């Protein structure tokens, strides 16, 4: 109650949920019985109580949006669209506010106009938002001797032991934060925030008040003339696609993902399991065990999925991911997310690309220039290394004649640090690019797209 | 806990955003110094703490949707559109589920297409949803000798004393539920659920399987032919609209409404206070004291508002509402909601309408045939006669026809489930018309609209 600073929710006399088709039950249980890395260590009975609450809430997303996303991603996979994915490294309940969310929505719309122009093709916009509340860790004890912070879905950022304990009630606070943020992203994307003219006036402000501004002025002016041309031709906002921003996060906490599963109706074909906590999810580098629960869970859901591929990836293993995760040969169903470091991508990526291409499957190739790039000191990342990874990624694909399909970026609408610091280091986890650096990267990637 | 079948969800105490401007807060404080009827009895310190939580959460609606609704309501006020408002008498946390929300959304869209055809003008769709969690009560002790149930925002439905205490942790729980429901209504209304052709196929199934189906066959077939005609003229899905369903509830719990106040960004007109817990709200019969806090709160917010007018209403008091609540003469800013009873509306409404018309202001005249037509059945249950409901609407139309004024809308309490007289009594409050009856009523009101 208010006196205890808690919301009390009775679980009993809640039930009556329709059973899954027998095969889906069997497969889902088989998937979840496999070993699972990076899971919270909280009690099974408390976890179950939280899942029962979540099994009956309104979903974050609906199946029809997910099949629409799959159709748009199929275009990307065929070389006819580009994927922009970006947002907070880790969302926090603390920053889950209208200014912060609007900041991320705007930054992503800004980047998308620039990339659409540079690419001369549609850009699919996927935010890391409305559920990016869990993060894997190498070590279970951090530099201070505390149990590691694993994101607000699991424990608290505060540096004391009680705050670090794994708290299954965070599954429910994660959901409430997620749907509040998704609700606002839907409102914002059908407001005037999404009109291209407005979005690009922001980019022109960036060009004035920026040290590298002169570098980007020509392209910003070219884009502005392209937009004014559109209107001169009689194209008004009403004659356009309303902005669609999709929600994604790493599918890490299987207690959360399984509780957000819903069965589709009879208007696809056969009923299918959709993870309705997001439109698309990805499986990270530490949870991608080929026979682990995460890959297997991914095989059971209908959502598009991604898999992060680090420097230790082989062509053979990459092909096994494709055959397990895209077994019906559905373009767009699978994204392979390269995160290799700028010093390694030119050498390690081509043989992987060649092998997968040879299978006849059409994956999206997406560059994650964040997580292969890092250095000692504050966790931080050089902008030039990030740019250079995306650059080498484009070189790999140009040489093979394959599609450089997208980028996956960690960013904020906030004027933060990390780009070389103590001034406003604000992240709950990894170094982002601030507003400015994100935008600068879009411009630079637009140039690689024109080339 | 484990012994209890209850889970306690901690409410995160998070950093506050900047406060609302001092001048608007000074105005609000003066308004809320007025006495307020029907308020929860929870302590001021708990109420304050809960409000503070809610001052920084993402809003449920945004200012631009509210100004859009205002524009569409101005059309209603001018006799060029029709207002449909409907949904649960009281939403509960327990029934705030995908199936129940989808069923109410469908019912409203179904009713809307029938009334649009009958009216030959646009219908504005306002759901009683995403916040209808508080009800007034005439006594504080119910028939079981317990403190009265006042809605899930205030206390619990369960017939036990602990549940009936007023706990302002329910403010936060209400917010999370409202957000999640609004999220789902946005998703549903840009899915194929919204498609006119799909919607009316439900209407045709209703005609096939209902008794007295043959009474509505002709209009249903007529409407079908109207849709096939527009499709034959090349009109496809995307030339129509996106379905817009707005959220409304009674502004009852001022701690909730005031915590949800936000300042607009000033990119439109100048910055002002909007209640972003909903698009529009109304003030009920028990809380409309001309000098009370509810009417004063309504003066300060930019949202469109309604006031329920019962049988004791005088033409002079009605004019006072117009002067307080539409001082600037903005058509459709105020809706006067007539709930007189079917035996009283023909006599009591005309002098109210005449006097208000004489002001020069353009209110929306909306008929609420529910809260004047309640009784209790011989077999215990609180009920309402369908025929009496129809006749009040009938009477409301006759008053407007005779005056040359616009019968502007209906306000109805309904569900998408097949509810009843002891078989399926499930409301938590007043007897909703079921799916079928609310639909049937739309057919009947369409015929009154054609006349
Ligand atoms: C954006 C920040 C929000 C803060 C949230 C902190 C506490 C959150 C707890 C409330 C959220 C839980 O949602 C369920 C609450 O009501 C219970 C059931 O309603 C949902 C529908 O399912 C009901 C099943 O019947
Ligand atoms: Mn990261
Ligand atoms: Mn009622």
């Amino acid at each position: 109650g208010a006196m205890n600073w808690t919301v009390d929710i009775p679980i009993d006399q809640l039930p009556s949920l329709p059973p899954l088709p027998t095969d889906l039950r069997t497969r889902l249980d088989a998937a979840l019985a496999k070993p699972a890395a990076q899971q919270p260590t909280w009690p099974a009975d408390q976890a179950l109580a939280m899942r029962t609450v979540l099994e009956s809430v309104p979903p974050v997303t609906v199946p029809s949006e997910i099949v629409r996303l799959q159709e748009q991603l199929a275009q990307v996979a065929k070389g006819e669209a580009f994927l922009l994915q970006g947002g907070d490294c880790a969302e926090t309940f603390m920053d889950n506010t209208e200014p912060h969310i609007r900041g991320n929505v705007r930054a992503l719309l800004q980047m998308a106009v620039v990339l659409t122009y540079g690419a001369s093709m549609p850009v699919v916009k996927v935010a890391r938002i409305a559920g990016q509340y869990a993060k894997p860790r190498s070590a279970d004890i951090d530099a201070l001797g505390l149990r590691s912070y694993r994101g607000d879905m699991i424990n608290g950022f505060a540096p004391d032991a009680a705050a670090r304990e794994h708290d299954p009630s965070r599954l429910v606070r994660a959901y409430a934060n997620a749907s509040a943020a998704m609700n606002l992203v839907r409102a914002l994307t059908s407001s005037g925030l999404a009109s291209l003219h407005l979005v690009h006036d922001w980019n022109r402000e960036f060009v004035r008040t920026s040290p590298a501004g002169a570098r980007y002025e020509a392209l910003a002016t070219e884009i502005d003339r392209g937009l004014r041309f559109m209107s001169a031709c009689g194209v008004a906002d009403r004659n356009l696609q309303t902005a669609e921003i999709y929600a994604s996060h790493e599918a890490l906490v299987l207690d959360y993902e399984r509780a957000m599963l819903r069965l589709s109706d009879g208007d696809d074909g056969e009923p299918q399991l959709f993870d309705l906590s997001a439109h698309t999810v990805w499986i990270g580098e530490r949870t991608r065990q080929i026979d682990g629960a995460h890959i297997a869970f991914a095989q059971v859901i209908a959502n598009p999925v991604g898999v992060k591929l680090g420097p230790n990836m082989t062509p053979e293993l990459a092909v096994e991911y494709v055959e397990r995760l895209d077994p019906h040969n559905k373009p767009g169903r699978l994204t392979l997310v390269s995160r290799m470091g700028n010093h390694k991508v030119r050498d390690l990526l081509p043989p992987i690309v060649e092998k997968v291409q040879a299978t006849g499957h059409q994956v999206i190739w997406q560059c994650d220039p964040m997580h292969g790039n890092t250095h000692e000191s504050f966790k931080t990342r050089h902008f030039d290394r990030i740019v250079d990874e995306v650059q080498g990624f484009f070189e790999v694909h140009r040489a093979l004649g394959t599609h450089p399909g997208g980028i996956h970026v960690e960013i904020t609408g906030e004027n933060v640090t990390e780009c070389l610091l103590a001034g406003r280091y604000e992240t709950a986890c990894d170094p982002r690019l601030n507003t400015q650096q994100s935008l600068e990267l879009a411009f630079l990637v637009a140039e690689m797209l024109r080339d």
